């Protein structure tokens, strides 16, 4: 469980558990699979869903 920040914007694929986001959006990473899929909470929108880890950076 950690925070990550979007380094790019993203528009979700319709009728999926993906969420949209903007560059700079902060997320709580609840869980992550080996293939890069994360279940997160977007802290700006309070939406939960799927994101790919290559669109985010570790928060230090
Ligand atoms: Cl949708």
């Amino acid at each position: 469980r950690r925070r990550v920040r979007a380094i790019l914007p993203y528009t979700k694929v319709p009728d999926t558990d993906e969420i949209s986001f903007l560059k700079g959006d902060m997320f709580i990473v609840h869980n992550e699979l080996e293939d890069g899929w994360m279940w997160v909470t977007n802290l700006r929108t309070d939406e939960q869903g799927l994101i790919v880890e290559d669109l985010v950076e570790e928060v230090g």
